[PDB]
């Protein structure tokens, strides 16, 4: 049974971008972009009215299994694409004009160990050579100055940059999906949690993307906005000096394809729970986010 105020399952949320496809046919259509190292679908949602030469966003959810108001986040915003268009002037726009590909959970392998064994994994559960240890970290595994600063060389290892750039199933997958489309992709947002922050690039060197001043700008607006709901805090900047170093990320590698509006979205809280953030936050966490999200979408859709 799904609810979008409780963590499902990954048999749950797979039911669950069939079903919300099924029910909302002229605004989802549901695809797989590939197959994780253990086999399972990843689900790709597109969120949108059809109409000729859209602008598309790309979301993802999930990176990290651990992350759990990731996945639960991913699953809102597509809640209230369907609850609210055509009866709030925004979101309407923004379908009517605008693609979403909303990935809802992009290490699967991860997710479900995370419910059956250790509720604290974060990388994927792909095998190393030389060791037992398990598991590359998805978000230092994109070819951006692969694994050079803030990732391990180590397999047994948290921040673990993996054997290569893109050798995870699922970091390949997304890397593929986007350069497919990157004719129309304007904008790639990445959510994780937990320490309430709006990052963009770059956290591969701490240096500058040639348009810093208007994603500051923009990442100010949108933790502005994101407080006038409850007053939630968060900081904003780019990645190395926000929050850490952390090459092979993927938004920094999607802005070195050439999309001008890349952010990594930390989510609730600032540690009190941490990854253990309780359902009786995912109402206020995501609608707080969703004003970030709608105002990061209105800008992209008025200056393209
Ligand atoms: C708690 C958050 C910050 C997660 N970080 C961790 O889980 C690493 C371990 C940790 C660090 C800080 C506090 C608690 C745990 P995260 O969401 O996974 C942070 C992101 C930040 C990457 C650099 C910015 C975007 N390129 C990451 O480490 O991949
Ligand atoms: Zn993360
Ligand atoms: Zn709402």
């Amino acid at each position: 049974g799904h609810s979008y105020e409780k963590y499902n399952n990954w048999e749950t949320i797979e039911a669950w971008t069939k079903q919300v496809t099924s029910e909302n046919p002229d605004l989802i259509s549901r695809t797989a972009i590939g197959t994780t190292f253990l086999g399972n679908n990843i689900y790709l949602l597109k969120v949108g009215k059809p109409g000729p030469n859209k602008p598309a966003i790309f979301m993802d959810c999930g990176f990290h299994a651990r992350e759990w108001i990731s996945h639960a986040f991913c699953q809102w915003f597509v809640r209230e694409a369907v609850l609210t268009y055509g009866y709030e002037s925004h979101m309407t726009e923004f379908l009517n004009k605008l693609d979403f590909y909303v990935l809802p959970v992009l290490n699967i392998d991860g997710y479900i160990y995370t419910w059956t064994k250790n509720r604290m994994w974060r990388k994927t559960r792909s095998t190393n050579a030389g060791t037992t240890c398990i598991g590359t970290d998805p978000n230092r595994n994109f070819d951006a100055g692969w694994c050079t600063t803030g990732a391990s060389t180590d397999p047994c290892d948290e921040t673990y940059c993996g054997s290569a750039a893109e050798s995870e199933k699922e970091t390949k997958a997304l890397a593929d999906f986007i350069r497919n489309n990157l004719s129309s992709i304007k904008a790639y947002l990445t959510i994780h949690s937990y320490s309430q922050m709006i990052l963009y690039p770059y956290s591969y060197d701490y240096k500058l993307p040639e348009n810093n001043a208007e994603l500051n700008n923009l990442a100010k607006a949108a933790v502005k906005e994101l407080a006038t709901l409850y007053g939630t805090k968060y900081t904003y900047g780019p990645g190395a000096t926000t929050i850490y170093p952390a090459a092979g990320g993927s938004d920094d590698w999607a802005y070195d394809q050439g999309i001008k509006y890349s952010f990594t979205f930390e989510l609730r809280d600032k540690g009190r729970y941490g990854f253990i953030l309780p359902e009786s936050q995912i109402q206020a966490t995501c609608e707080e986010t969703m004003l970030a999200i709608k105002y990061v979408t209105n800008y992209v859709l008025g200056h393209l």
